[PDB]
């Protein structure tokens, strides 16, 4: 079986042997499946650990380091270069940082990588087959499918394997194949051969390909191919894919590193500006061009410090990080820029049933009329035991055992949900219980069929598998099924055509509606008492629909359903089905029979993830399908509406909706938590107006009526069991349906833009200190305290692992207790540039005081004047000022190892004040981030390292610091956490000491250090 369309249905059923009605026996599939594997394909993984090294080398920021590598390194070899890597330490340096970080980029999205890929296999993927074993169809593995199977499947389902179509169960098959074909819109199916033997999958019109989606109808066929064979499969390894745009945050800061890039450029030309007067000093050997060549380096050292190469590292970093959070809380992120777009989310639309409900249906009341008099009635009700999916239950009248054969009204409402379903129930051996095949609306109307036996059945040697289905087969049985209008949402039921099996022509057709309440009631127009119907009135309508309005708004929030019938309905070929829009013309003049009320209760989760949502300024409306008074019920429940709220202006319906006003449309997106009665349509027309606000909408659902609105939210979160179609369109899936962690991913893009502030601020305000440093000391005329060598230690010290550790930083304890951020708001704020420039100016001005202390003050040194030292370059023997005072003390590497010591521990202390933007280090100790002090106490290392070990001071022109001159070090430090805390504490107490075990440990040693 190789060309499957081109031949009849009765030729590819007799090729694998099998009949469409019962399906493969259980000694046929151990055959096939020896002989054709398991349908599965074989695991992908993403990208090559190699070009996952390439990607880090990318961005604008990361190839001016490699450019800089590259001058350094050619001017290294036009001079001496007659050695070894001693010679080459500054491009040795430049690159360490970059394949540092390029590491930390690599290794945190192999770890997002495996733990995505370890969040597919949480739930197998299903699939309803035929099989000899059961009569009825059974759910079983998707990876258990044999080529000849007969496979059924519904609207919303995954096509599981490769497909012949062998009979459309609805009157239209459409199928969403844009995953294989490339074709934007459903394609209309059908059961007839193709003749083209090679026919393009656009002509296969008659086939199904796994990885597709149902987008309408039922159907069933035979499957023709699995595993690798597919369509799909077959073309795995040609996977061209779609370049995925970056992160709306990564071209905020893409546009800021490029802006940065043109700050840098015009500081380290103006540097080696005003250096043009001293490129003939004699320590160039007075050559115009080595002055030159040196002041050159500098500026390309000042570049390198300056720009912060970690940023495009720091960004994946945490973006892998969130990636790889969510799916430990089961939670696949499929697009990458939906978590942290969920940091600013204000709005979340969701689905009401089986999104902010457990999809657990079950009908617990049900009514018919007993007697009806004068534009009046009198109602049968009626309660059911039971709230799973098992066939054990009990109907009471009056809180007393009833047997429903004496109703015939009772006998007629299950005569309706038996035949006017396309659901069924399936016993799960493995797991004992009884699970849905299909919609929960309509299973839990077969599990009610088998708790009433209107029909008495025996139901005493059945196994647990013929008792799902038991009493409905002996309806089935009865009436033969024409045909069946599939339920649309414009019309909101679904009709049934029947004819008796016995050829008595007793009710020759009839059509089963179900649907909507009051939908089908204002549709029909005679009412049933038990076997006799009669004209329907005013009062009897308004009677029925109080016990359904007080169902819905009752206690336990009944969804409820109308059950009838039409005693005259049209012949097969006078109703022309080539629409939907003629269904309901068929469904008129109908007798109402009784409702069914079942009960679905609200996720446990859900009630505190609304009352975390609304802390955070995020609103939370509910857009649903079913009843108004339903819906408001589930509002109040779930704490959207109080229990005693008005939601007169805040509750509004499909049509109510509609025929608004702009002015009250304006006013209701804003205002209306709850939307109620709305097609599919509808639903995308709610989400577009919110967005028309410029607020960033996350719809969440689950179903077929979600796919077109959770495409137009910016974000998009299905459910975990939900349909398929809903999570193709979709940016998210709780694979675990937990509602709690749609509240989780929204503090976890909070805390990924807050831990980007932390990286901006930590470089911004640090490398500012490194630019003061050089211009404050042209400006005053001192000697130079940093050569090309040192500015390269200590941008690799100070920007490198301590910055990137910025990302792993632990979230604010008010991350959620603020409002959405702003999309469009400029990235940094004009209070943020004081904090960089004042932080700066310190750093500047600390680590020129540091070498100013030595020339000045210390002891060690000399004793020269203010004077003596702003005018160095005219020390001479023959000069009176200098008296005593050696010109060779000037270029003394003391001085510059105080610079060079105060730039590490100053900018050390200022990763400390990174932990978060406005919380003190006495709230926030250094220990809640274990990653940033490791990093600290590594940088200081190198540091102690290239001080003290034997021949390393002579390669970057240092020395040995002792103790009293370390304590100078630490005494112009530690001011600058000072000074942060005092930045930080007017930006709390004017702009918007918790651990005691952290106060002991550092009092001690600022003690000691101020003695
Ligand atoms: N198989 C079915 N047959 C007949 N009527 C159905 C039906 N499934 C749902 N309905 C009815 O159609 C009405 C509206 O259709 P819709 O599919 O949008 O509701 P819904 O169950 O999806 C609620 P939500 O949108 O929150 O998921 C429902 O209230 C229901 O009474
Ligand atoms: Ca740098
Ligand atoms: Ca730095
Ligand atoms: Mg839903």
């Amino acid at each position: 079986m190789e060309n499957a369309h081109t031949k009849t249905v009765e030729e590819v059923l007799g090729h694998f042997g099998v009949n469409e009605s019962t399906g493969l026996s259980l000694e046929q599939v151990k055959k096939l499946k020896e002989r054709w594997g398991s349908n599965e394909l074989p695991a992908e993984e993403g990208k090559t650990l190699l070009e996952l090294v390439i990607e880090q080398f990318e961005d604008l920021l990361v190839r001016i380091l490699l450019l800089a590598a590259c001058i350094s390194f050619v001017l290294a070899w036009f001079e001496e270069g007659e050695e070894t890597i001693t010679a080459f330490v500054e491009p040795f340096v430049i690159l360490l940082i970059l394949v540092a970080n390029a590491i930390v980029g690599v290794w945190q999205e192999r770890n997002a990588e495996n733990a995505i890929e370890a969040l597919k296999e949480y739930e197998p993927e299903m699939g309803k087959v035929y099989r000899q074993d059961r009569k009825s169809v059974q759910r079983i593995k998707a990876k258990d499918i044999v080529p000849g199977d007969i496979v059924e499947i519904a609207v919303g389902d995954k096509v599981p394997a490769d497909i012949r179509l062998t009979s459309i169960k609805s009157t239209t098959l459409r199928v969403d194949q844009s995953i294989l074909t490339g074709e934007s819109v459903s394609v209309i199916k059908h059961t007839d051969p193709v003749p083209d033997p090679r026919a393009v999958n656009q002509d296969k019109k008659n086939m199904l390909f796994s990885g597709t989606n149902i987008a309408a109808g039922k159907a069933m066929g035979v499957v023709v191919a699995t595993g690798v064979n597919t369509e799909i499969g077959k073309i795995r390894d040609e996977m061209v894919a779609t370049e995925q745009e970056r992160t709306p945050l990564q071209q905020k800061l893409d546009e800021f590193g490029e802006q940065l890039s043109k700050v840098i450029s015009l500081i380290c030309i103006a540097v080696w500006i005003i250096n043009i007067g001293h490129f003939n000093d004699p320590v160039h050997g007075g050559s115009w061009i080595r002055g030159a060549i040196y002041y050159f380096k500098i500026a390309v050292a000042l570049a390198v410090a300056a720009i912060p190469e970690g940023l495009p590292a720091v960004i994946t970093t945490c973006l892998a990080l969130g990636t790889r959070r969510m799916a430990k809380k089961n939670a696949i992120v499929r697009s990458l820029p939906s978590v942290e777009t969920l940091g600013c989310t204000s709005v979340i639309c969701s689905d009401k049933t089986g999104t902010l409900t457990t999809n657990q249906m079950s009908v617990c009341r049900m009514f018919i009329l007993d007697r009806v008099e004068g534009d009046t009635c009198s109602l049968n009700e009626f309660t059911i035991t039971g709230s799973t999916y098992a066939p054990i239950g009990e109907v009471h009248k009056d809180d007393k055992p009833v047997n429903c054969h004496q109703y015939d009204g009772l006998v007629e409402l299950a005569t309706i949900c038996a035949l006017c379903n396309d659901s069924a129930l399936d016993y799960n051996e493995a797991k004992g219980v009884y699970e849905k095949v299909g919609e929960a609306t309509e299973t839990a109307l077969t599990c009610l069929v088998e708790k009433m036996n209107v029909f008495d059945t025996e139901l005493k040697g059945l196994s647990k598998i013929e008792r799902a289905n038991a009493c409905n087969s002996v309806i089935k049985q009865l009436m033969k099924k024409e045909f069946t209008l599939e339920f649309s949402r414009d019309r909101k039921s679904m009709s049934v055509y029947c004819t008796p099996n016995k050829p008595s022509r007793t009710s020759m057709s009839k059509m089963f509606v179900k649907g909507a309440p009051e939908g089908v009631i204002d549709r029909c127009t005679h009412i049933r008492v038990g076997s006799t119907k009669v004209p329907m009135t005013s009062g009897v309508k308004q009677k029925i629909m109080s016990v359904i309005r007080e169902w819905g708004s009752g206690s336990d929030t009944l969804r409820c359903l109308a059950l009838a019938t039409h005693d005259n309905p049209l012949r097969r070929e006078e109703m022309h089905l080539e629409d939907s829009a003629n269904f309901i013309k068929y469904e008129t003049n109908l007798t109402f029979v009784g409702c069914v009320g079942m009960l679905d209760p609200p996720r446990i989760e859900v009630a505190s993830s609304v009352k975390l949502c609304r802390q955070a300024g995020i609103r939370v409306i509910m857009i649903t399908g079913d009843n108004k008074g339903t819906a408001v019920a589930i509002c109040r429940r779930i704490g959207i509406f109080g229990q005693d709220e008005d939601v007169t202006s805040k509750a509004f319906t499909g049509r109510e909706f509609d025929e608004l006003n702009p002015s009250a449309q304006r006013d209701a997106c804003l205002n209306a938590r709850c939307f109620a009665r709305v097609e599919p349509s509808h639903k995308s027309k709610i989400v577009e107006f919110l967005q028309s606000f410029d607020e960033i909408t996350a719809m969440t659902g689950d179903g077929v009526n979600d796919a077109p609105a959770l495409k137009k939210a910016e974000i998009g979160i299905a459910m975990g069991s939900g349909t398929a179609v809903a999570k193709t369109a979709s940016e998210m899936v709780l694979a675990d349906d937990n509602f709690s962690t749609i509240v989780a991913a929204v503090e976890e893009g909070r805390a990924i833009y807050n831990n980007m502030k932390q990286f901006i601020r930590y470089l911004i305000s640090s490398n500012v200190g490194e630019v003061v440093c050089i211009f404050l000391t042209a400006a005053l005329g001192f000697p130079e305290a940093l050569i090309p060598v040192q500015l390269l230690w200590v941008n690799l010290v100070t920007d490198g692992l301590p910055a990137t550790a910025l990302g792993f930083n632990p979230p604010d304890l008010d991350i959620m207790n603020k409002p959405p951020r702003n999309p469009k708001e400029p990235l940094i704020s004009g209070w943020l540039f004081f904090r960089y420039l004042a932080i700066g100016c310190y750093v500047g001005a600390a680590t020129v005081g540091a070498a100013a202390w030595w020339f000045i003050a210390a002891d060690g040194g000399p004793r020269v004047s203010f004077y003596q030292l702003s005018h160095f370059l005219q020390c001479k023997e023959d000069n009176p000022d200098f008296e005593g005072v050696d010109c060779a003390i000037f270029e003394s590497p003391y001085p510059m190892t105080m610079a060079l010591s105060v730039l590490v521990t100053i900018e050390m202390c200022n990763a400390l004040n990174s932990l978060s933007e406005n919380q003190s280090l006495l709230r926030m100790p250094p220990w809640e981030n274990i990653w940033l002090v490791g990093s600290i106490c590594l940088s200081m290392s190198l540091h102690f390292l290239i001080l003290y070990v034997e021949p390393l001071p002579l390669i970057f022109q240092i020395t040995p610091l002792n103790v009293t001159q370390w304590l100078m070090v630490l005494k112009i430090s530690l001011p600058v956490i000072l000074m942060d805390e005092t930045l930080k504490f007017v930006a709390r107490n004017y702009l918007e000491g918790i651990s005691w075990p952290f106060v002991l440990l550092i009092m001690p040693l600022v003690i000691w250090v101020y003695s």
